[PDB]
């Protein structure tokens, strides 16, 4: 089998991407944030505290003839941005772009933190990291990809995120029309549960490529590119007036600037992020200070190849017995 679904930016900045997902019988369609940095499929629901729902579409398990309470199971998750959610668990039929999994754990939120409530466009998350990170207790549950894998034509999914435009998540096949050149594959460590890999270096604008190993995670659920402070300083030093602002929480730059590109290495191959992809707009409405799309990872504990990086590439998440990642230009 295969599946293919369009993913759409939630706003004019590409702060996140939503993909429609069918849950239950009859189908209830929710727009989920596909997150290769986490491993829970959780949704706003008829069980979510009413004051914490503000415009989201909810899953109502009592209206699904295929929903079954997973007795005794609870979940609770906290994300790198400080947000969180928790609740109980159902199993139900879940379909993405024509690919159907029966018995998928659908984690129903009883509580969500303010940032989720405040984002009316995201009805939940669909985790695509390794199932060892799944938070369901006392019986850990598998991701949608893990459950689908054996049925897929090939044990892979691909992320083709758009810049200020829709893109595609494919399951079970590699669309050879969706990228240019060849796909360069690179090793993955699953030891932390992430799609963790090592970039071979970077360049700023037309500058020379610096060969240096940068371990990080391919994370569709993170907006920006988080890299070591040395790399990030080298980038922003090429932008007149750019500075790190403790009050804003990262590098800002004059909105009048033209940003240089940023290149990252995948083996001997190179992925170029155009400068425009690094502009996240005014820090507050009407400000002439703009927020940068490349930020330091120094306070995180891990480097994160988020959407800013991934949207410059066609990315293969290869879930073969030894997983690997593939990157192609497009």
């Amino acid at each position: 089998s295969t599946g293919s679904a369009t993913t759409t930016p939630i706003d004019s900045l590409d702060d996140a991407y939503i993909t429609p997902v069918q849950i239950g019988t009859p189908a209830q369609t929710l727009n989920l944030d596909f997150d290769t940095g986490s491993s829970d499929l959780w949704v706003f629901s008829s069980e979510t505290t009413a004051s914490e729902v503000d415009g989201q579409t909810i899953y109502t398990p009592s209206k699904s003839t295929t929903a079954k309470l997973l007795s005794g199971a609870t979940w609770s998750i906290s994300y790198g941005d400080g947000s969180s959610s928790s609740g109980d668990v159902y199993t139900d039929t879940v379909s993405v772009g024509g690919l159907t999994v029966t018995g998928q754990a659908v984690e129903s939120a009883k509580k969500v933190s303010s940032s989720f409530t405040e984002d009316s466009t995201i009805d939940g998350l669909l985790g695509l990291a390794f199932s060892t990170l799944n938070t369901v207790s006392p019986t850990q549950q598998k991701t949608f990809f893990d459950n689908a894998k054996a049925s897929l034509d090939s044990p892979v999914f691909t992320a083709d995120l758009g810049y200020h435009a829709p893109g595609t998540y494919n399951f079970g096949f590699i669309d050879t029309t969706a990228y240019t050149g060849s796909i360069t594959y690179t090793a993955v460590s699953t030891k932390q549960g992430f799609w963790e890999w090592t970039s071979t270096g970077y360049a700023v604008g037309s500058g020379t490529f610096k060969s240096t190993s940068i371990d990080g995670i391919a994370d569709t659920g993170t907006t920006l590119l988080y890299l070591p402070a040395t790399v990030v300083s080298a980038y922003w030093a090429q932008v007149s007036g750019a500075k790190s602002s403790s009050s804003v929480g990262g590098y800002v730059f004059p909105c009048s600037a033209t940003l240089p590109s940023f290149t990252f290495g995948v083996g001997s191959a190179r992925i170029v992020i155009p400068g425009d992809y690094i502009d996240f707009g005014p820090i507050s409405t009407g400000s002439s200070s703009c927020f940068g799309g490349i930020q330091s990872s120094a306070g995180i504990g891990i480097n994160i190849f988020g959407d800013v990086a991934l949207k410059a590439a066609f990315v293969v998440f290869n879930g073969a017995t030894t997983p690997t990642l593939g990157f192609a230009s497009k």
